[PDB]
């Protein structure tokens, strides 16, 4: 596509925010909010719209989880309901395979979900498939060479290295290698041929550290660290970089906004976000 859009957050309560970042000219446009404020969401792209799914309202009048799917199109600038999910799912991981969106993972208040379920567009439908090994919130999620991975997160005692992968014509999820950094709140994300986990807590501090796991070789190794320790970041790729946005970084909500280039192994802040959030949901699509 053409455009960074973020949707959602945290900073003192959820937030509705949508908005949208150019790489190519460093601008910002605030877009239509959400119809519900929510932290801790994903977002996604098929076919050219965006989807907020899931997520958590902290607001003032309660605490809501979200089992809602949400759907934005540039062309109208308007945000529709779509089917909802089977259980609310706050610090959801998600994943588009085949045009198929994946809900990975995620909280109702005390309940940790192992659970996942797959949406279909063309039949605004939900439903559940195998589930995961390991209760993961907080948990990213990468796609590549149509298999899904599930890396990190919270089982509701602890924090986690480990990491699965799902083979949809088996309906399957088989552990992977662990990762050598304890993550949850990780920023996740595919990059050639290899899973990136970047960021996260482990449990004592928010992390700086990145690491890539190979599919092939099947380990994982750590590439350079971000310039913020950062948790509950956003993450997403645009021309073969990896950009984080926002975060916490144990004192501030961060407006940060970080690329990684991969062919010189170095990270540069490249924007400031108009206001410093966590928890929001990123993807990529065209301008509206
Ligand atoms: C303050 O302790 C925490 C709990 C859960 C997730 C967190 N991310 N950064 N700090 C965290």
């Amino acid at each position: 596509g053409r455009l960074i859009y973020t949707a959602g957050g945290y900073f003192r309560q959820s937030l509705s925010y949508l908005e949208a970042y150019n790489p190519s000219n460093g601008s910002w446009l605030r877009l239509a909010d959400l119809q519900v404020p929510r932290s801790g969401l994903a977002g996604c792209v098929v076919g050219g719209l965006l989807y907020a799914v899931g997520g958590r309202n902290n607001s003032p009048d309660g605490n809501t989880d979200s089992s809602a799917l949400d759907c934005y199109n540039p062309m109208t600038n308007q945000w529709s309901p779509c089917a909802s999910m089977s259980v609310p799912r706050n610090r959801i991981g998600v994943g588009v395979i085949d045009g198929h969106i994946y809900a990975v993972g995620g909280s109702h208040g005390c309940i940790h979900h192992s659970s996942v379920e797959r949406y279909e567009p063309e039949r605004d439908e939900w439903h559940l498939v195998a589930p995961m090994l390991t209760r993961r919130i907080g948990v990213g999620v990468a796609v590549l060479n149509r298999l899904l991975y599930a890396v990190g997160g919270f089982d509701g005692t602890n924090r986690l290295n480990s990491a699965e992968c799902y083979y949809p014509e088996r309906n399957e999820w088989r552990m992977i290698t662990p990762m050598n950094t304890i993550r949850s709140g990780a920023g996740v994300c595919v990059l050639h041929n290899c899973i990136y986990a970047a960021g996260g807590y482990d449990g004592q501090d928010q992390l700086n550290s990145v690491e890539r796991y190979d599919v092939e070789t099947e380990t994982w190794t750590f590439v350079a660290p971000m310039r913020h320790h950062r948790s509950a970041l956003g993450i997403t790729v645009h021309q073969g970089k990896i950009y984080v946005l926002g975060g916490y970084d144990g004192h501030t909500f961060l407006d940060s906004v970080e690329c990684y280039d991969p062919d010189s192994d170095t990270w540069s802040e490249v924007t400031r976000m108009t206001s410093g959030r966590s928890g929001v949901g990123v993807a990529v699509t065209m301008e509206p």
